[PDB]
């Protein structure tokens, strides 16, 4: 069975970007479901001792009767996995994930506009990323809790845009969680996917 | 231009169903803003003294540069202005649209719980609607603010389940807004709707 992962941090550690409130529904409530769903799905079939990982990646090939299931409910527990790990209270932004982003775009400041251009703009629920794409950076939106992995581009980091996570503290303001967003990325983290994945 | 319509209800008047700050945000703000992006597309060109209602059941024919908006943002002006009109704060579960439903259905909680069923089970931001399709009832769902019209069904009822629609007062628990919701349907204007439609 998957399991709910706890926090790396309390549910006040990103104030007062991220508020405590939000983080308690939309990890112990919203998180919580998609493993349950998931689990239901899964229960007693092949996919049970599949990786989270491998049956996103490979959503092609999980029976079609499974299949919306695993996208969702599998989609939204990787999502959500992936989103708390790349947020952190002690945000630095410096590594070689950083020095690349500046090669590519120019400067910090011009990723972050065409990032927050691309998260503004979104229409419905959805995620923007940035991912590695052989070799390369690139930001690319999805809906719902639909993940690039599953494009063979390896997601490392991640914005939520769904209205729930956001809309207790900033409602219809959009452009401001996504500034707020910015003060608590997990660069450390980031980086180290980004090693990993180019 | 397409213009904002006013609630025609008091602010408060949905409660303890629909709560005052949320109709503010709701009304004031995302309605407004859908108006607003139509607006911007629309201004100046072909489309200008074309009606919604058109426009929307012929998507296919807007030209290709604006159909994103028209589709998304006309949706959301044509969509709210429906949903605004089918609340009151005086409900009363009668009507020839009510007896239709207890014909088909066998009960209206019988109705309810398959309203319910899709409501609740609608994957991302979206509606439901009871529409008449070739003179039978049918509930079905829509993505983001795609609209029935568009598939040849005509509207007749619609519940926002966009979390941005319950998220201040029921934050998860979208069911609870769909019960509250039940309690200020305004079925004569369902109704009427029904008639013209039937
Ligand atoms: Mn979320
Ligand atoms: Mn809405």
């Amino acid at each position: 069975a998957f399991k709910l992962p706890n926090l790396p941090y309390a549910y006040d550690a990103l104030e007062p970007y991220f508020d405590q409130r939000t983080m308690e529904f939309h990890h112990d409530k919203h998180h919580n479901t998609y493993v349950t769903k998931l689990n239901a799905t899964v229960e007693g079939t092949e996919l049970e001792h599949q990786s989270l990982a491998d049956m996103i990646a490979n959503l092609d090939k999980v029976p079609e009767a499974m299949r919306m299931s695993v996208r969702n409910n599998g989609g939204g527990h990787f999502n959500h996995s992936l989103f708390w790990e790349i947020l952190s209270p002690n945000s630095e932004e410096k590594g070689g994930v950083i020095d690349d982003i500046k090669a590519q775009w120019g400067t910090l400041d011009e990723f972050k506009n065409e990032f927050a251009n691309k998260a503004t703009t979104l229409f419905g629920s959805g995620w923007t990323w940035l991912v590695v794409n052989d070799g390369k950076l690139e930001i690319v939106t999805t809906p719902n809790q639909d993940n690039p992995l599953t494009e063979g581009k390896t997601p490392i980091l991640g914005l939520d845009v769904w209205e729930h996570a956001y809309y207790l503290k900033y409602q219809n303001k959009r452009p401001d969680y996504m500034t707020a967003f910015w003060n608590i990325v997990n660069w450390k983290k980031v980086d180290e996917l980004y090693q990993a994945a180019k």
